[PDB]
Order: C-alpha cells, then sequence, then structure tokens
C-alpha cells in the first residue's frame, strides 16, 4: 500500500493497527476499511473517521448524539478530515483524501463512533 | 440497601458499578436495572447476568449465539445463576435470588451478554 | 444536594457516570470524589478535571507530562475549570467551582489525567 | 515468525497484534515483548499472559490482588500457560513454552494483567 492503507475492524471491536503513517509525497491518500467476523451493523458496525486529536473527542460525542441513522457523525462536521460509513460484518468501504489537509507536525488520530467502542478503536495517524 | 442494589448501564456501554457485596444476613438479594439513556435494545440493550467467574466466558459465547431474539442468553443455561431481561433505553428490569446459591469462598462475576459489551460491563459480586 | 454529584472512580479505571448536568440556578457546583477499591495511588489513583471538550487533549497530554509529583497536572493551567486533587484507594477529595465560568453552548468534558485513565474515565458535564 | 512471534505494547495500553497463530509443527512457541514508550512500570506495566478462555476472568481478579511488587500475577497460578514479567517502557521480556500444553479446539487469550488495562489488551491465541 503506498498513498493506501488496508484495515480491518473486527468483531471484537479492535483494528488490525494502531498507527498510520501518510508519506507526504502523496498527493491523496485511501484508507480501506473491512470488518472481518459474524456481527451485524446495529451491533458491531465500524467507521474509520480522521480528525486532530484535539477534536476527537467533540466529534465523538456529537457523533453519538446524530445516531443511528447518521452513522454516529454530525452532517457536515467541519472537525472530520475524512471517514468511511459504518459497515457490518462482510463489508466494505474506501475513502480518499486530500494529503493537503494534513499539516507537518500536527497530530491526528482516527477512530470509531459507535457509541462505547471509541475508546477501544482509536490510533494515531501522522504525516511523514 | 443491604439486601438490593440499584444498577445503571448506559449508552456508552458502561455500568454504574463493578463490585456488589452481598451480605451473608440477606435471605434473598434484588437487582434493580435502568438504562439511562437514548439507544435502542437492538443497539445497546443491556442485562445483568450472574454466573461463577469460571462460567463467565462460556454464558457469554453461548450468549452471543443465542441472537437478539433470545435475550442474548442461551435457553435454561444451568451456569446462569440469575439474569434479568435485555432492556433498551428507559426501560427497567428487576430480579431477586435466594443468597442460598452463593457459597462463601467462590468468586462469581455479573456482566452483560449484548456483543462486545462484556469486555467493560462486568464486575464481581462478593458475599461478605 | 441539586448542586453537586458524588463521583467514584474504581480499580478497573472506571467512573460511575458519565454525564453530569449542572442546574443554570446554581451559582456554584461541588464534586465529591472517592476511590472505592484497594489499589494504591502510584498504580490507580484518580482524580477528576474539567475543561471544555477541545481543551481536553492538552490538559491530558502536559498532565501525564507533569507527573506524579504534580497530580498529572500542569500547575496554574489555563484551560482547566476546576479539578480535584489525585486520590488513591480509600481516600476522598471535592472541589467546588463557580457556575459563572461555564455558559450554555459549550460542550464540557470532565476526565481523569492519570495515564491511560482517560480512555475510559471521561464524561460530558452540560450547563441546563 | 518460524513458531515465534515479537509483540510491542505501547503507551496507549495497546499491543500491536490481538490474534496470534501457533502451528500444530512446533514444538515450543517464543513470544518477545517489549515496549516501545516513556512511560514507567507503575503507570504502564505490560505483561503478555495465557491461559484459556475460561480461566483469563478469575487469572485478572487474582493478578490485580498480587500487587506490582508479584507483577500483578498470583504466583504459581496454575491457570497460567506462560507469562513474561511486568515491563516499563525501554524494557524487553520473552517467554519460551511447550505446545503440547495446548489441545484441539480450546479457546485461548492472551492479555496484560495490569489493573484496568485487561480489557484493552487481549487478543486471541489458536493452535493451527
Amino acid at each position: 500500500a503506498e498513498c493506501s492503507v488496508d484495515i480491518q475492524g473486527n468483531d471484537q471491536m479492535q483494528f488490525n493497527t494502531n498507527a498510520i503513517t501518510v508519506d507526504k509525497s502523496c498527493k491523496q491518500f485511501t484508507v480501506n476499511l473491512s470488518h472481518p467476523g459474524n456481527l451485524p451493523k446495529n451491533v458491531m458496525g465500524h467507521n474509520w473517521v480522521l480528525s486532530t486529536a484535539a477534536d476527537m473527542q467533540g466529534v465523538v460525542t456529537d457523533g453519538m448524539a446524530s445516531g443511528l441513522d447518521k452513522d454516529y457523525l454530525k452532517p457536515d462536521d467541519s472537525r472530520v478530515i475524512a471517514h468511511t460509513k459504518l459497515i457490518g460484518s462482510g463489508e466494505k468501504d474506501s475513502v480518499t483524501f486530500d494529503v493537503s489537509k494534513l499539516k507537518e507536525g500536527e497530530q491526528y488520530m482516527f477512530f470509531c463512533t459507535f457509541p462505547g467502542h471509541s475508546a477501544l478503536m482509536k490510533g494515531t495517524l501522522t504525516l511523514k
């Protein structure tokens, strides 16, 4: 994966990576999320959401209040740099975003906003 | 108080307590479960289930496997000392059990069998 | 009561609540923090710290940098609206603050700054 | 790797893998644990402990009661198949165990027993 990364969310509320690096020479970066396992989206739906570390908490709180129907994300949330939809087992979603929306030296966090799973599903993303 | 406890499971997939003490003088013990929040039973359902620590894993696994239609509990599971029904937010349930079924010197755990919930929603129960 | 709340942080690294609402007719609000359990402060010390949602990350990261000696909080940290001391099991601490420092419309978070604790020990505080 | 795996535990309470497969052909299996980061052992000590899925909760409860000085593991615990010592950042430990102590069709869990961290640091081990 050069300018892309393949990441999996399983039924035990675990991503298969805790850390992503974005090569600064990438014009865009793609994340391809899949969900191994058997659990359905209402019970174990995963999304991959990106924001700065300082924004993560506000996005997670507000996403919980938009609920179910809105994929646990505030529509047009300005703190969200990029995100997939919420997928259940056996689904896949990908998201491509412009690497110019990231500054060198700033800290970023990727996470899932399913209620109560964010604490277990989060990691860091850094430009390199 | 003394022979009853009120317990809450919320939308952040947490219980308000992780250790309960049942006084040996109680002939019976009553647990009153309520679910503050907003999320419905098929997204954030909660139940309070009691087994020995050694049996917890298997009750959870077979519960999970039984599906929502069985309140995520295997029917007539003999490992389950006592259990409430699965409740969505704004619902409540109550269960009373005979303290004679607990023996001193054994480790008991109470937990939720809804998928993924036992990771945080669990706690000890101890005769004193 | 009415303008106060009792919070417990335990040995499983959780708080007993994840949402506090402060009634707008309160001139001051008091948090009473206790630590049920048996673990010492250098291993499972807890505190209750309040900031806006967007400042929580800076406060946690700088707290962790100040170390156990400084109760894992940057001295005179201007983003902290109010906080208790860091306590071990069997200890208690209470803090009262002025409600005029909050405003309707703003997202507040309460959390614990002992390393690792904010992952589970956090909740929303809201002025209603 | 060939009947060995190198795994890391970071300061955000995360192992860098959540599933370990032991091939049946292995007479022994080795785990090599390292702790990247800066946090000391009383705050963020990590250990890799193996047991059946059924014994994990009791191994976790009794480890908590044994104390930091005993590396949060009950001494000579019958349920522990293999384990490392508790390591702070900058340290390394490894453990080699005989694969004849595992049997087909039994579920095994690896986890850390530092208080409050096992819900975040656990995964599956499978004999294939």
